[PDB]
């Protein structure tokens, strides 16, 4: 049962808001908010939200699998072979945060220094001495952005698997010859770089001009987690501060999804009149273009919410009731809400585009949603004896074995957070940039108005 | 008594190499090697060294003070006012790692997120509410390299102080009007940006075309720490692996300094024949141009060691005995010594240019020398009751007060590593990029051939 089954199981539960019951619920790791740096919640004046995979968590593996099908169909329609149509999305293969190496066609799991934790070519896991042929220092240059692509988001799960499927398919299909950097089909050379670009192009097309949005919206219950407790949290937040939405999505899609997310026969709590999703927000901003949004951004536009089209021209007016913005920058939000960065708590799922960039560019407080944490915690817990076993030994053939059995419990590409005793890049970046994090933003409901999340002070080795 | 007095006090001590005496010596914090990430010393095949402030540690405050005088003299000679001649270097003012803000003329001490720990305008320490005028979020954008300059190295101590002196001088001199971004002298506007550039230009000139090198070399005992134990360490290292020198300096200067560093009436140990500094190294490389050296570098050249001039053309030959190289890249060292990055331990003092760049670009193992650690440890120790006091309270007017008295013990710009319970950027970068660090590279002498430096494994908050 997937991480989104855990999420929907907690979603079906009404909030018991008794102060005693709240403190007890957040005992459980799954309902907890984790703290990388202290944050006094009473200093927070604006709560900002992302929509996709934050407010609207798409069900797994159904959504990934829809994405994978439409990308495949798109590749087959631009000329890829019909055999692609036999692929079927497999949730047990990809882990998030993998690096595609476009030179050699390998998916890599790396730590924060670019050290190789896992290397797969197709579905062939390259170990020890064999990786040293292509990675003589067992290390990649992360600044080489033209060669290495980091697959950060849950939207990238379908392509993570599809890249391995393609490399597996071309390797084992006798119509093609394998070379170091790609495949020969007679007088045609298909490099892993141009293959990767085709997949990326196809994924982009499916979101932009394909039928992914259409398919999702015509079966929202199949694809999107809905939670009665969402309006309750938002309404509570609106009593102590301001609430905003900043999404990379367009207004028409945002309105279909948000509408559905609020579609209960009540408002914040049972018995109360239902109210439009828009009333829960002081500022709604679509077509954000994060991370560019946290730099110069783009021109501020105003949505005509009646036609779903943009009005012509740059919006020069004040924040008015019922106005929906498009584009702009993070300075728009600050100026319009009278916030400085440390007043803002921004709640997002995109480690780079939401969390890293708002923290480093603007000094916003950050809350990272990690949907898979629901499952990762259940595995971390019922395999703690294995990690604790791995911990003891470090004072060797045994270390390699335990490490592998540990990781396998998570899937073929192992845990999101570590490979044995080595932390991944993703884990590193969570700790550095996410002040808070949790399986779901909803976990904030279980903490009182002005709670002080504490992390311990950090000492250097000479200071200890 | 300065950090370089501590260093020269340990330098005057002969090595007692009895295995028992070595383990006892490295008990003491000052003779210890500190560990950020585990490193098995038996896996290290090449030890690489930087020269300036690594092998050749310049005496404090005499060297900074020579640097400050010649920079001042240079500014006065290009047209700055004669009053500059009354400045006198003051070691109690600058701390290393400060950020000059060229827009407002402030020296800032920041954490890794760009949060302001300390702000000084001239010698006026701007506190609390007053900094919020110019830094409304009490935060700087570190990616704004055109505005913010990080003063990383001990070479930058003179200009750190000189920048504050100039801002103090122009503020209080009635011939000038102070504006937000600089000084008005009638029809002349001198911005803090162009003033900063003049200082930087002057410092560059003093190293490149001025008399700093000449002055240093004609009084080496006054300016440079010499240690009988240096040839002993190098010779021990040469028995288990290869040794290299990579310096940004030119050959003529490197030869004067290195010669002096080896000038003892013995070789590695008393009684042994003295041998030239060059025999201690498998590869000598000058005019390195770090950090560009850790990317594409420059053309590999060969020094004519007889004339101290470069031979004309690119060196295409093998590593031969007695050859001295100039320029090249870090790949030169690897190819010529048959190393991969994790085989190399590079020992440097430049957090960015030596340590951060070799780690992230090449995956070298790193050892950061921090000369001031000698003093910082003595203050950390005999003021541990103050920090421990500061630690307790965190469950407020008191916190501000303790923090200030704590920092004052270090100097006006406080500790290199923290301001109260907040770590600086420099501390952050040491922990992230320096696998090992110590007050001096010599501390390695106190650890056996194949020692395993251990750091504890890191857990995420959900993993604990
Ligand atoms: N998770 C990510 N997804 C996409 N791009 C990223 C991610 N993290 C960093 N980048 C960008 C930032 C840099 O422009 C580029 C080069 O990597 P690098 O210089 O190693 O980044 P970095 O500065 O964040 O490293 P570090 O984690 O040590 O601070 O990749
Ligand atoms: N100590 C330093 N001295 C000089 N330049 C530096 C130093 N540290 C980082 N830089 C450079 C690297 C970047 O090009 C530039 C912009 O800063 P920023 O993007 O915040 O760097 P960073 O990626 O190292 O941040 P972080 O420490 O969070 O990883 O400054
Ligand atoms: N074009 C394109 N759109 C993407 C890609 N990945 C996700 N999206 C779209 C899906 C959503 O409409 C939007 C999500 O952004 P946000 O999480 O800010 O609400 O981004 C991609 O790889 N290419
Ligand atoms: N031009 C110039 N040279 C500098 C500056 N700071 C230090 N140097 C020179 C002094 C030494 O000759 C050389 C030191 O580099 P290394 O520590 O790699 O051996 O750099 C500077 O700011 N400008
Ligand atoms: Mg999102
Ligand atoms: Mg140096």
């Amino acid at each position: 049962t997937s991480w989104s089954d855990r999420l929907q199981n907690a979603a079906d539960m009404p909030a018991n808001m008794d102060k005693h019951a709240l403190k007890k619920y957040r005992r459980e790791a799954y309902h907890r908010v984790f703290v990388n740096r202290s944050l006094a919640m009473e200093k927070i004046k604006c709560f900002g939200f992302n929509m996709d995979y934050t407010l609207a968590v798409y069900k797994s593996p159904e959504y990934e699998s829809l994405g994978f099908e439409l990308t495949v169909e798109r590749l087959v329609s631009i000329g890829y072979p019909q055999e692609l149509l036999s692929f079927a999305y497999d949730s047990t293969f990809p882990t998030r945060g993998l690096v595609f190496d476009t030179l050699y066609g390998n998916l890599l799991k790396v730590d924060a220094y670019g050290n190789l934790l896992v290397c797969a070519h197709g579905f062939n896991f390259i170990r020890g001495p064999e990786t040293r042929e292509q990675y003589p220092n067992k290390f990649i240059q992360r600044d080489d952005t033209e060669r290495f692509y980091i697959l950060n988001t849950l939207f990238n799960l379908p392509e993570t698997y599809l890249l391995a499927c393609l490399v597996d398919f071309f390797t084992n299909c006798p119509r093609y010859t394998s070379c170091e950097t790609g495949f020969k089909d007679g007088d045609l050379f298909m490099s892993y770089r141009s293959m990767f670009q085709d997949v990326r192009d196809a994924v982009d097309w499916v979101h932009y001009k394909g039928s992914l949005k259409e398919k999702t919206v015509e079966n929202l219950e199949k694809y999107v987690v809905k939670d009665g407790k969402l309006p309750l949290l938002l309404s509570r937040m609106k009593e102590v501060g301001k609430v905003f939405l900043a999404t990379n999505s367009d207004y028409k899609y945002t309105d279909k999804i948000m509408t559905y997310l609020f579609d209960f026969p009540h408002g914040p709590k049972p018995g109360s009149s239902h109210r439009p999703w828009q009333s829960y927000f002081d500022l709604i901003l679509v077509d954000a273009r994060k991370p560019l949004f946290f730099g110069e951004g783009t021109v501020l536009r105003q949505v005509d919410t009646k036609t779903g089209k943009l009005k012509i021209g740059t919006y020069t007016g004040p924040l008015q009731h019922g106005i929906v913005y498009s584009g702009g920058s993070s300075d728009t939000i600050c100026d319009l809400l009278g916030a400085k960065g440390k007043d803002i708590l921004y709640i997002g799922d995109h480690i780079f585009g939401d969390i890293l960039k708002s923290k480093k560019r603007q000094g916003w407080r950050t809350f990272l949603v990690i949907p898979e944490l629901a499952q990762e915690l259940h595995v971390w817990t019922d395999k703690s004896s294995l990690f604790e076993e791995l911990q003891s030994l470090d004072i060797q053939r045994r270390i390699k074995k335990v490490t592998h059995d540990m990781d396998m419990c998570y899937g073929m590409m192992g845990s999101l957070f570590r490979s044995g005793s080595r932390q991944t890049l993703f884990a590193s970046q969570v700790m550095r940039y996410a002040d808070l994090y949790a399986a779901s933003f909803i976990n904030l409901l279980y903490y009182p108005f002005s709670y002080l999340f504490r992390a311990a002070h950090v000492l250097m080795p000479h200071e200890s």
